[PDB]
């Protein structure tokens, strides 16, 4: 058998959290390894390269050489879950240039800081009605199933043109489509929604609707710019994105501020600071950290390492997040910290599309929080939390909370 010392220079990877806002040992040793690049080991034994500096990875975010095709045979799986994606249409997610910019445009307008600006009391009236409903309720409460995922659920569903009559049966499957670990169950949530979505738009097309699905329906796919497939794809992207990515900011937020208190009291009485809080949380908690997987399609130099055609490259966002030579004293929270820069939304021109209503629907949760629920505290203690593992979106299931 294996009698001899079992350190390799290809670590598995991912790795998990065991601290919810800090970085799993392992990433902490990629981080701390000098050099751009490091060898891994995905969980089907290939090898594949990651990312673990900042510049170096703004670099190669930036480098159209580094493909985001997800249906690319060499494209870098992280779980078996992830051959689900292999098989499905793709979303603008998953394309390259020009392709990527065509149906990108179909939804930026729908994000634009004009339009956000306008969301404002859209976003309060959700975050109040749900707090009062979970206030009025009483302690204890899950964090996550009564706050955390219902509002920026209620959010993008009204963004999107999708009933939020339907929430119970697709907050359910964009759950099992994201934490899925097989290829079947991953399959079977993204066939769920699928359908779901292909009767929405058959509906608009009946009659003609409000949000972008309605949009969509009446402009572009009337006109032969979009397949009715790639219309599901993209409608599908929007709805997982905007209900899993804040729900998992926010829940880890309130478990990080109230493991520092002096900040999150210093937050409490100067509301101006909330903006930059933000942006430190999203750099350290880095929810979205292994969404930066690429393949290269030519061979890219990398201060004397070589990426060869065919490899598999994945940015990681945590890991860059840390780095020293850009924030100093990069694992301290400092709420106060010029946290610019960060990459919690990648960089180029996949950057988060949907950054600027993730940045209000924070903004607006925190002070809501802090005005409602001041003595907000956790009714379990921090090491009882069970993590979500690092093959999917960062953050926890369950979150018991009491207050006064
Ligand atoms: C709240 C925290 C969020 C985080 C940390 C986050 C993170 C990220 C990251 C790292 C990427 C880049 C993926 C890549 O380069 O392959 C991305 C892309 C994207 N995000 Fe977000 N995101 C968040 C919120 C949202 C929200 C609320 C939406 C609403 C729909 C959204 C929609 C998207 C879309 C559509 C893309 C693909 C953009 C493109 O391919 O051009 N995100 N996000
Ligand atoms: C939500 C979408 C779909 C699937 C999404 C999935 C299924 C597998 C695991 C995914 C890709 C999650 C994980 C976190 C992403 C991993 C990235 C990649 C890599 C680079 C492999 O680590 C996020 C969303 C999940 C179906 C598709 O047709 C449209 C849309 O992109």
């Amino acid at each position: 058998t294996a009698t001899t010392p079992q350190t390799t220079d290809a670590p598995a990877f991912p790795s998990n959290r065991s601290c919810p806002y800090q970085l799993p040992d392992g990433y902490a040793q990629l981080r701390d390894t000098p050099g751009p690049l490091h060898r891994v080991t995905l969980y089907d034994g290939r090898q594949a390269w990651v990312v673990t500096k900042h510049e170096a990875a703004r670099k190669l975010l930036g480098d159209p050489r580094l493909s985001s095709n997800r249906t690319d045979d060499n494209f870098p799986a992280t779980s078996p879950a992830f051959e689900a994606v292999r098989e499905s249409p793709q979303a603008f997610i998953g394309l390259d240039p020009p392709e990527h910019g065509t149906r990108r445009r179909m939804t930026i307008s729908e994000f634009t800081v004009k339009r956000i600006k306008g969301m404002r009391p859209e976003v309060e009236e959700v975050v109040h009605g749900f707090l009062d409903e979970m206030l009025a309720a009483g302690p204890t409460a899950d964090l996550v199933s009564q706050f955390a995922l219902p509002v920026p659920s209620m959010v993008i569903c009204r963004l999107l043109g999708v009933p939020y009559a339907d929430h119970e049966f697709f907050q359910d499957a964009s759950k099992r489509l994201v934490q899925s670990t097989d290829a079947q169950s991953a399959l079977t949530a993204r066939n769920d929604l699928a359908g779901y979505l292909d009767g929405l738009i058959t509906q608009f097309q009946t009659e003609p609707g409000a949000g972008l699905v309605g949009a969509l329906v009446a402009d572009q796919l009337a006109n032969g710019e979009i397949d009715r497939e790639e219309l599901i794809s993209t409608a599908m992207l929007l709805l997982i994105a905007g209900h899993e990515t804040t729900a998992s900011m926010t829940s880890l937020s309130v478990i990080t501020l109230l493991d520092h208190p002096e900040q999150y009291a210093a937050l409490r009485a100067d509301r101006s600071l909330v903006p930059g809080a933000v942006e430190e949380l999203l750099r350290y908690l880095a929810i979205a950290d292994i969404a930066g997987g690429r393949v290269a399609t030519a061979d890219i130099e990398v201060e004397g390492q070589l990426i060869r055609a065919g490899e598999g490259v994945i940015v990681v966002n945590s890991i860059a997040n840390r780095d020293g030579t850009v924030y100093e004293d990069p694992d301290a929270l400092d709420i106060h910290r010029s946290a610019r820069h960060h990459l919690a939304f990648g960089f180029g021109v996949h950057q988060c599309l949907g950054q600027n209503l993730a940045r209000l629907e924070l903004e607006v949760i925190l002070n809501a929080l802090m005005d409602r629920v001041p003595t907000l505290r956790l009714a379990v203690p921090v090491e009882q939390l069970v993590l979500r593992p690092g093959t999917t979106i960062q953050g926890v299931n369950e979150l018991p909370v009491t207050w006064h």
